């Protein structure tokens, strides 16, 4: 029952799919297995490059197809190598990038917490299994991840486990548990760009929402209003477009429905300002010095967001 | 004749192409039938993993070219094993993504209902017939689907009929019936993140045109209206950017144009109310008192557009 | 002088491509031309699939290449087959997905009357020659296509010709004829989606665009025109985004210059009115009331549009 | 030293890729020469079609690798043939769509002069020589390219030239010269679209820019100034948005600053219009008489922009 | 210990990837090594292209697979010779074009330095050793790069030294030195059209902006501030859309920032003014008259933004 172990060396995690929920991996996947002794030129081990290894298998060289379970399309395989060893042990070496796949919780967006992984597993075999594996990252966090876009917390994750695939199990009686290698990093996004570039210039805009209550007649807030409205709307706009398109709803996209909000509650105090009063025209006194108290009740349901 | 079972494991459903009518699929797909008994190394099947298949087939080994009748291009295949049986049967198993068409009507868009579609069916047999089909789905439904953009509502849907093709059946006399195994999957659009962040804020701007009444003036009334027009414009682009491209309208762009539609009625009204008149100059008393009318009138409009 | 028989199963078209002038289409094709009688096993005719038809050909098995004349670049070939018969004949059959071309005039944008086409001519052959060409479309019209983009007015038309090349026909001296099938199928665009969404919107903006000489003041009239014109640039803005783009102008396109146009003729108007007085300032009688003459004017220019 | 001859015909030129300074381009390559005479069946020449060339190869024939020194990546080759013919001459025929590379100049955007080319040259050989060159295009100028983007100017402008190569020539001693066949066609962009639709719109938006100045007060002039700046800002948006990415600025995009020039002019002298004054507020008097002095300025700074 | 002589012909790099940091490279590589002599035709050097360079490894002549560490996925190879020498020495010629990555900050974006990079490497060969690299670039600086995107610096940087890979070196003891050739090119993006159409025109905006103190009533100041507020909206957007996406602020994205940031002072000030009085209603006399105290205290604060 043959063991295999796996090394799995990553190179670059980039390109993140919001919506289809992937990421592309480029690295290389190294399994090593002892094998029936043979005898190689000299004694030094037995390089096989590329093509080649293709025809070492047709001369009945068995190389097991390792999958990636959670690869989303075949990936692409640039550089493989066997190395052949006198006394029995093989190694297979070769390079990958792959379009992998994994759930992905955005709702929370510009301050993300999300968690790559990679699920190897034998393609036909049960009693083939993965002795253990190892996952070698070079990298170093908190640091260049202001140039970044992605703050790795953990460094190791794995399991290796068995799987058990209950449907036709009696395709072959008693044995369908393959072996199954899983590799998992958690990560961060940086919230600074979104910060410093999104949630700020749109706070500012709905701040500037409320001084609309210090124009001193009604017309004049009334017909300001509709601009703030255009304002958010042009803002909406510029937000969607640059932002992860998503089918949920972001926290920067709970905002812009909070300014949304705000100016569309200032048109109904606005005119039943001017429709509450003891004559036919006397905006109601207290009322349109809801100045310092828009402010407040916004920020008080903006503390009812975060709990 | 042949008997050939089939067992379809469905990995992943994304990407969907509203415009080309189309969806993505990742998943296995395994065919079983039993053949001549031949001689196996040991008495244990034999197993024969992806580029040695072909070689297989250079010595005689029949395996039927399966095809996906609604598939749009040539599928990428990931790995392919074949199991040969000392008994005969013989097991075909290969990881597929294809992207696959049907008919799909996206007119009551932020409420869909759709049906994700398999049609396979051999290549160039009609006496080689599909045993019986089995779809593998492991997901949940009300559930997770708040991340995930669907809901599926029904489960199983099958098949397996016998396709005619009159065309040429002289070619073969008597005998032109293929076997068509037929796999659909309902689902539900999640009409969430569309309300809350789309169709909201398009009823609040719709809303606040009407508000247009409350200002004094005509002169104000009248240029405000322009703003508003602005508003919508403004609304409707962002709308169309982030919106999937159709060649239909939707229910929002539907929407869209009741604000379209309001507002210049607004305008006529504004406008009819200044010179409906007893002198020169005197807006008509009742008429821009339509301020709780038009929103009677549209919401009386907006429940006609629904039955 | 070899006789080919060809049949054309069109599965799909889709997915145009305005500026390359290029669409898709999916589908198989059939040929069959009889040939030196054979031994098959048993006497049934012999199915040859994929790429076990290559090989048949290393032994000296003719089977010509067909090229799609108008076909950009390569196209998908998904399954292909031969069907070797007893009695000499034989039948390929292959599935393909390819991008082809045509010449495409959108200038009539939303009113589009196009033809789709397919030819078929052999690469290296001038006395082999296509017998007779037959296309199969299943589908139907008016119909479907509201939910269908296109509207297929015409059903089959073939030819089946001959093409010179005069072009080092001394290479060959008195044979340089290609029989060449060529297939095109009529279609015209379903104007609804781009009237009830595009058309009309633009028609209210620019209708009430006139309502500007419905001011009372000389200063509301030319400030709120450059409201106007800011709604234009929006609405000309929100028109690109999402139409197809092209190297002249359409319908729509033309539209839009009229709005650009009568709000720079309302400028001047609105301008000229008010300095063409017998004092200093004295806003011309008649000419702001051309309230109900600019509408009139901008009729009648957009029924010389139309001839 | 073989000569070789080689006539290239094109199909379709599209698809410029501006920021890549890159064109697509769809076409047939025939190469000619004469080699040791051969026995064909029959006399008639043999043909060789696709994969059954690559055989011939693996039994000595030679068939030079014909290098496309501009293709931005290894083209998409679709048929290729061999004609063998009994007294020793080879014709080597293939269809080709490439991406090629040449250097662009889009300064002067909507009226373009540009220049695409092939150039061809032997992988591996220098004396293997290139006899004579034919290009063949079937099109016709000025004609249907109201229609098409381009206007071809020139024909069939062709080299064929000895190339030196001096970065180790001592690899191989006196002899590093490569027979480079050279093809440039001319052609001059449609500056219809782009005036009817851009360049037309944005004056008449920078024309009405100056009614500005016909405003009768002070507030209104300075507010008014806002909204045409919004108003720019719009159109540099949609002008970026459509027209081709680059890394310089075009006609149409100095056009644009043209318009962010006399608008921010405009705001300076209508505020030092009101501040140059004998008391405290008097607007003086000539100066907001730039009605007809403004359009005179900018329009002699713009024909300095031309030369 | 096998010596290898490099030579790198760089024939074009183009389409900066700002996200996923990585370039396309075109251009040839160049390997050569002295074999165990041989009998070649002729005494002439033997040329191997393409396709049959791969039958001649199958028949024990070792070339050795060069990565390139830092091409993410594997790289279209164009066409590939050898040169077998009649001495021994064997000449690997291929041309490529690779995706390849880098360590790329775009946080001084307009102003960028940048250093393109290859680094290769034998794949699986450690006493097998590069000689030595000469890179061939042909081009000329400061020059045609306003035409261009770049401006490169230094011209050839060079390395070849020797990498450790301590991770599993008891695979093999004592011996995991693999030798890597390094090429890295210094560039600096041309900081023209980013100035005269991006730079500038925000510039005047928030100048422009500035004016607002220069109306004469309150009201006028706040509303007008409010256009202004969208003004830089809209322009954001405009930024976003055509300006490379990124995971931090650029320097016009800082700028932007700064325009949201003085109208939001703007406006605090303008309604500060107001309501800092001695009696209910004097804007307070020096305070508005901070018309050229903004200018000032921006540009002071424009003078630390940069150190
Ligand atoms: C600051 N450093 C964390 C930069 C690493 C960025 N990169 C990455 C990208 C997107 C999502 C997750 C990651 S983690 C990671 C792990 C290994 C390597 Cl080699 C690269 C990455
Ligand atoms: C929330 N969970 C129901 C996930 C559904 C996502 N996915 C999907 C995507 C787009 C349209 C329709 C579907 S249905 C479906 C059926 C089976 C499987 Cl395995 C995946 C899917
Ligand atoms: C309901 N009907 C409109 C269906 C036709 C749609 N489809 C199509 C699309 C774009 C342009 C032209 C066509 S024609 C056509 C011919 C054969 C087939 Cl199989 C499909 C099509
Ligand atoms: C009006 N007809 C000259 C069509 C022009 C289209 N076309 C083209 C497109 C983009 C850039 C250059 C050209 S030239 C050209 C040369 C041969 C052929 Cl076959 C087509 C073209
Ligand atoms: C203006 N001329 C220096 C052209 C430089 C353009 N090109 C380039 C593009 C993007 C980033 C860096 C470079 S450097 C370079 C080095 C060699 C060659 Cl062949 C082309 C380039």
């Amino acid at each position: 029952p043959v063991d295999v172990s796996v090394s799995i060396f990553i190179n670059k995690i980039y390109g993140v799919n919001t919506l289809e929920q992937t990421y592309k991996v480029d690295g290389y996947i190294v399994a090593q297995w002892t094998g029936k002794p043979r005898k190689t030129p000299g004694d030094k081990p037995l390089i096989v490059e590329n093509t080649q290894i293709e025809r070492w298998i047709n001369n009945g060289l068995w190389v097991p197809a390792l999958e990636f379970i959670n690869v989303v399309g075949s990936p692409d395989t640039g550089n493989k190598r066997l190395m052949l060893f006198p006394d029995g042990r093989v190694i297979y070496n070769a390079r990958f990038l792959g379009s992998f796949s994994n759930d992905m919780d955005f709702r929370l967006f510009p301050f993300d917490r999300q968690q790559f992984v990679l699920e190897l597993e034998p393609f036909s075999y049960n009693n083939q299994q993965l002795r253990f594996s190892d996952i070698q990252v070079y990298t170093e966090n908190i640091d260049n991840e202001e140039i970044d876009e992605w703050w790795i917390r953990g460094k190791a994750s794995t399991h290796i486990s068995d799987i058990r695939y209950d449907h036709l199990s009696s395709v072959q009686p008693n044995q369908n548990e393959f072996s199954r290698i899983t590799v998992r990093i958690d990560a961060v996004r940086n919230p600074s760009y979104y910060l410093w570039s999104f949630i700020l210039p749109l706070g500012l805009i709905i701040a500037a929402s409320w001084s609309v209550f210090w124009l001193e007649s009604f017309s004049e807030r009334l017909q300001t209003s509709f601009t703030l409205m255009l304002t958010v709307v042009a803002y909406a706009f510029y937000t969607s477009n640059i932002l992860p398109r998503l089918p949920y709803t972001t926290v920067i996209d709970q905002m812009i429905i909070a300014g949304y909000g705000s100016i569309f509650a200032a048109i109904l105090l606005i005119i039943f300002a001017h429709h509450r009063q003891a004559n036919g025209v006397e905006d109601d006194l207290l009322i349109q010095r809801c100045r310092l108290a828009f402010p407040l009740g916004f920020l008080a349901i903006g503390c009812v967001l975060v709990i």
